[PDB]
């Protein structure tokens, strides 16, 4: 006899009144670095693509340089290294001077063996004036999350005792991952129904008027944090012309609307139950029958779109569209990589990159849900 | 340069400062009863023999019985219903009067009906169950448990409730993986505040045989073991060949002069368990007193203080045999386990005798607080 809404609530009072990912990695580090006596720890989180950055570092300024917020490309860590790092999962601890390394697991010992390292990596750890290194897996989903990394500028071996305990510090990273992994999930939970219960006081309160589905349709572009968005209606009974609502744009796409493209594209119907489709302006342009919008139009810079048919079987009312523009993202990577010979300098180069934005699972399923409510609403619930 | 005693002491205030494992599962089950308006919520966790007992629960007494503390047997859920739950991660709901059933991913999120087998629908008719939803709960890709949501009338669960348990259910998970992991970080302090007991009792207390009694103890109880023993080798020459015993009634000292446990304490600092069975089909053996078998020491932790050529000493951790108490849910027959379900639940209890095992944390203290003796004398 409770609402979700109460419920959602209540699961995050209790379960989730914690810190913040980010602020549980700096507290980490810092204890890791003050128990060893070293100069830097720092944790790395790996990218899709290999690559990854420096979320975390504690570090003593006059030892070693901070990489904090630094991205360092895939090849850094070629596919041997990730492969004992994550599927064998070996803590690795490299002796630059004598040019060797070691390996633990991260599980246990119930009981070193010493290695040649490639003349590479010791180059590579030269160049950032390292002479002790010590690489943690950080585990998730059996997945490679990313590395505890512990860097000393002198010579300086481990205790069974410390690496013990940066095992241990590697599964509470870990455990902190999955904390804020499931904290979001019930957070989108709770922007899930705060946007069916304010779609509802809306119809609720002003009826099946304009007012009404202007309101309704920019508080789903907020939700889903879109940069622009259309409610389209189509003509209901006995014929009732069309409705359209826009939400962060310039010009009026009712013109636009009505062409034979759009009146196929907010079916879902491609030839050239209500299923959110992703497109990018590129493929919109390819289809046959792609008609040019007006001049001031394609210069928004809207490049991605995301189409929800309101429908039902043998029920279609109207459509939801969500609009995103093209994205500048910048990155600060160590060093200049934009093969053989490892990079000697790893100062911070700034890239600017032009993303194109995609529409996530919570997303999509907050779009699903928000059609399905104005499809409700539509029909007169 | 921090010490480690300080360290683990601060991992604990900073990251493990929360409510127990069993206290979350009350909390949940709780929560999920409110919330969906039934008869009762239960967390089902699974033993290694299949088995399982009902942690916590959360039931409205005048709609259903309370299973609280009762173990159910392994042949209750057969090997397909664990293969769907576990490595398939179904949650399952039952619609009992339609003999019916539908399975949902418990991450999949974005209806089809088959028939339940006889024996289940039996089953739940005899709980007075009409309406079953059970949600696999996970840890480390195994099944740990399950969460059981049940209701005497039909009960059709809508998607959003669906979704609601599976979250829960990583909930559950979530709290599993801190109550282990604060587990480990406390026999980290085991481990750590036995050496710091020890060596200010080494260069502090002389070599006094005094100590070698009260390190016996100290290290006796951290292990938790019933009682200890140990042996000490002849030293250079001929010097003694002593003993030193802590919770043991009568005198091991004539059996362990013995081959058996001669053989036994150079192993064949690596500890190693025996049980007494073992022990009594070896080939070598010798019985020893009544007396010292009136005690009824059945597991021994073997634990050969000894470094390839030098071998100057033993340890020996025992523990009696234990006495388990259990309460099924209905009275077990002695045969054809799998071919009818009880029709009765009502609390059926039975005592059970088993030799208790030394489990890693244990045997990894054992051999550390081995080794610390090793390198003493
Ligand atoms: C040589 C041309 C190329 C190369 C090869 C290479 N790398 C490794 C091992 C590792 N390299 C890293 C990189 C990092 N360590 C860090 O701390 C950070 C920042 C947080 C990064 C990006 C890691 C983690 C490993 C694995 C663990 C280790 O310490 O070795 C090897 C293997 C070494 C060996 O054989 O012993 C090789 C061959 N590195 C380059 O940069 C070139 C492109
Ligand atoms: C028949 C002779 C034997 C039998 C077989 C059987 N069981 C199932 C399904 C399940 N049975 C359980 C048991 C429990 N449910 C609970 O809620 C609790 C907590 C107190 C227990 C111990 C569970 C969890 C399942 C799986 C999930 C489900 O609801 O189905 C089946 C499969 C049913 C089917 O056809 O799908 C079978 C064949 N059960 C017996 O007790 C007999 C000894
Ligand atoms: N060797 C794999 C990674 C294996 C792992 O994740 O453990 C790679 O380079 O992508």
């Amino acid at each position: 006899n409770r609402s979700l809404e109460d419920f959602l609530r209540n699961v995050i009072n209790k379960f989730h009144r914690a810190l913040t990912l980010r602020e549980t990695l700096q507290v980490i580090v810092e204890e890791a670095r003050i128990f060893l006596g070293v100069d830097r720890v720092k944790i790395y989180k790996f990218a899709s693509d290999g690559s990854g950055e420096v979320l975390a570092e504690a570090v003593n300024r006059a030892a070693l340089p901070s990489l904090l917020g630094l991205h360092f490309p895939v090849e850094d860590i070629p596919p041997q290294a990730r492969e004992e790092l994550g599927n064998q999962r070996k803590m690795i601890a490299v002796d630059v001077a004598h040019r060797r390394k070691k390996s633990h697991e991260l599980s246990g010992r119930i009981s070193g063996h010493y290695t040649t390292v490639d003349s590479c990596h010791i180059q590579y750890l030269l160049a950032m004036g390292v002479l002790s290194s010590l690489t943690v897996p950080v585990m998730q989903d059996q997945q490679l999350w990313g590395i505890m990394a512990v860097h000393h500028s002198k010579p300086r071996r481990f205790t069974e005792q410390e690496w013990e305990t940066m095992a241990l510090l590697s599964k509470e990273v870990s455990l902190a991952i999955t904390q804020s992994q499931l904290s979001r999930q019930v957070h989108q939970q709770q922007v899930q129904e705060a946007l069916v219960q304010r779609l509802e006081t809306t119809v609720a309160q002003y009826g099946d008027r304009p007012e009404t589905w202007q309101y309704a349709l920019e508080t789903v572009g907020q939700a889903v944090e879109a940069d622009g968005a259309v409610l389209y209606i189509a003509p209901d009974l006995t014929g009732s012309v069309a409705q359209h609502y826009q939400w962060n744009l310039r010009f009026d796409w009712g013109n636009w609307l009505e062409t034979s493209l759009w009146q196929e594209l907010m079916r879902g119907q491609p030839s050239a139950n209500c299923v959110p489709h992703g497109y990018t302006l590129g493929e919109l342009e390819q289809r046959s029958d792609w008609i040019a919008p007006p001049e001031s139009l394609s210069a928004e810079n809207f490049q991605s779109f995301l189409i929800v048919p309101l429908a039902a079987d043998q029920q279609w009312v109207g459509s939801l569209i969500l609009l995103r523009k093209e994205k500048s993202l910048v990155k600060h990577w160590a060093g200049k990589r934009g093969n053989i010979l490892p990079r000697l300098s790893f100062e911070a180069w700034e890239e600017t990159q032009k993303l194109v934005p995609t529409w996530n699972r919570s997303e999509r399923k907050l779009a699903q849900v928000a059609s399905t409510q104005l499809y409700m609403a539509i029909t007169q619930q």
